[PDB]
């Protein structure tokens, strides 16, 4: 079947230290990516991973961040990253900002790409992050966790236009 | 080049003949067509075409509607449809509400498919047509017309979403 | 044809924190570039990258810059970067300026490598980045951009000499 | 496809040497040459040249004219078609009133000769000239810019 | 090594018999060629010629020039251009306006094409040339002095633009 | 012809940011490489680059640098060596005194690695790099430019033992 490899990007999410945040997310679930999907019926993950850019403000006040690709059926709980299997703590900011070392790539030999087909998968990629409590200020937003990656997308749908 | 062959459908108005209503528009600039390749970097038609279809108030009120699909650097005038090659004046209402005679396809092999790609193309094709006034109240919408196609869609991009 | 690769390098702007700045340019229409390929009627892209040169008055001082390689046709707004494939973000100071993660190479694979032809083309590379609003000194000019790349240059024009 | 060679010829235009004029034009937006390919989807040249043809006021006072063909993304400033590579300083009048010398042809192969097409080209010949002074009476017209030659038409529009 | 046939031509001068002007200038210290080809590291002529083309007011007044193409060790006085092997003397003006008698090419068998490269040749084509003055009106320029030819130009370097 | 592999070392310069300094030097004149290559004949550069080491000084007042390896024949000016190709400006100094980017390799691709032979070469690589005007102290000499490399010397010559 045709197909066309459709890399995506966006910001999952801007935090700053002033509380504990936990987002747990699954990609065939997922706002964002369904809107990708939705024009098409089946869809594949050729690769995805998720991005913590440290922001400027980050620069004198780090945050740490501990993040885990996990199985559709695994949903570790907050501040629990690091118990599972590629599970790895963060700490963005400091006198540099500059490691590639934030990145944490889907083992998609361990999990399902497939995130839309005739079936729900209960295995595809699930994404868990905690930010914890750091100094905070409410408002300078110093740190980013986003997502990119690429699906192939095929047989498209009669959908909206 | 991958790539998938996409149909789509979608509405362009709803016309009665409260008074004359003329609309020309290039294939290459619709917005419906612009959201839906503005991902992917080339775009080719494979087949496009204009439907008039009879509403029931129709039945005791046909409309008319002049129809044709010109080249991307020709933009009939309004109402002078008929003054163009291949430019069709369809009657949609009367007892016959159901006819595939109110089909306009495009000449693709004429026109240039190509939507969408490296170069901007002068060739792309461009429907016009024009509703003629016959004493509509307003609101009760005789006709509407439908374009509908396949559009081969490759190389998707790094777009917003 | 004979052709030469033709190595380029030049600053593409000096950036103070003491206002976001947004800069989209695309590398056919470059003054800086056309003044070399004036003189030649091709030019194809081998590589080229945006680097992002902290300053030493960066030390004390981070600066977030935005940047992204997107196609001709799109235009990235300001501060929307990181919304793109390929979007990074990329935080210039502390104490390690030597980190040569500050690099961001197009890809000329997902891009049209020619910026200069027979005809003018609507997928060549652009580079779009935003600077933040840092603290601002007004006269540091605490950061930099720079382009560096090899353009194959073929078919030598009867311009000036 | 079907296609009919349209012979064309006009002259561009008769100067006198009160003053120095300077003409460069693009045979893609060349007005006569645009609505004589106003019906046709696709144009392109087989030949062109531009032709300085002496005039009888010139047997005493001969004009100085420096003429190039360079592509459409070249543009040649005014007094400087000789710094282009094929540029050539022609010399009108005098006892020799009539030379085949004073025609400059365009190399189509190095040129693109499609002036219409689905694609804008970049490359389309473009004809640049300039007449220098050399003290005409404001009407002798001591000499005539002539621009002829032959474009193939094909695929008739119906822009009616 | 991949190179390109450089056409150049430019005009030298325009001259009057206003005053005997001498000129001397060997190829490889040519300020338009040395702007030309300081972007590459090698640079070999494949033909060059001076030219002197009659003007309209040459016509009712004739001028000499003697020209001659010396080596690169040889530098010929004013003059003087006669006394050496090839200097020819040529007349521009009359009633013929038109002649290729007027071409002096350079004689790149003997001389040394390489104007550019590895080594310091001294053995580089240098053009001189005498006007003598036959009652110029000082602003009339009888005659105009071009030099054109072609040169491969190979090895791009990283210059300043 | 019989050769030996010469590796050399020597730091070119120790520099405090007291004030701009700007140094061009090419290799096949520079003093202390002239001795190496004065016992022999010819002399070839396997490899060479410019090492600009921080100093612990440096740890709390970085150090800019702009250094760039041209052809020799170009020269370029002070606090310009960004605008050619290869040029890169290092920060020595900050929390990070440890990354080995402060590295500058020649390209002997683009340079003639022949430092010494029958004829004078007008391509031999020359290093030329500036230090910008820092807080400066008058003696910590908080930097230090040094080059390593690796000549292949052939043909000793009868010099003084």
């Amino acid at each position: 079947a045709p197909s066309v490899d459709y890399p995506f990007q966006w910001v999952v999410a801007s935090y700053d230290g002033s509380e504990a945040k936990n987002l747990s997310d699954d990609l065939s679930g997922s706002a964002t990516l369904t809107k990708v999907m939705a024009n098409y019926r089946h869809a594949e993950l050729t690769s995805v991973e998720l991005e913590v850019c440290p922001l400027a403000a980050a620069f004198s006040k780090p945050i740490s961040v501990s993040a885990v690709w996990t199985i559709a059926s695994i949903s570790p709980a907050s501040a629990s990253e690091t118990s599972y299997y590629g599970g790895r703590l963060f700490t963005v900011g400091g006198p540099v900002l500059m490691s590639s070392t934030t990145h944490l790539p889907a083992d998609l030999t361990r999990l399902n790409p497939v995130l839309k087909g005739p079936v729900k998968y209960t295995d595809c990629p699930r994404f868990s992050y905690s930010v914890y409590s750091n100094g905070g200020t409410k408002g300078t937003n110093l740190c980013t966790i986003i997502l990119r990656g690429v699906v192939r997308l095929s047989g498209p749908s009669g959908n909206l236009l």
